């Protein structure tokens, strides 16, 4: 059952990088 | 107590895709 | 160990709950 | 493999921070 987690954290990581990227998108805009 | 830890995981990626579309908008409403 | 695991997955959620804020803000902003 | 958890977990935490900040900057460079 340690896998089926794991797979869950990668994605969640996954996801922080592509917001982090959003975000960045955005910041370079407004500047 | 391996569950409720891929519950909480579950529970965090939904809040995850939701500030993913809060960024959409943001994107659209500003470029 | 597994409450010490708890412990980051709350503040994980904490910081989620934050962040949607933040969003929410900028978005009632530029709109 | 519960400490490869609890370490995903901190690395989760680190890219939230760094996002919250992200929204700081966005919200200064806007209002």
């Amino acid at each position: 059952r340690m896998k089926q987690i794991e797979d869950k954290l990668e994605e969640i990581l996954s996801k922080l990088y592509h917001i982090e990227n959003e975000g960045a998108r955005i910041k370079k805009l407004l500047g």
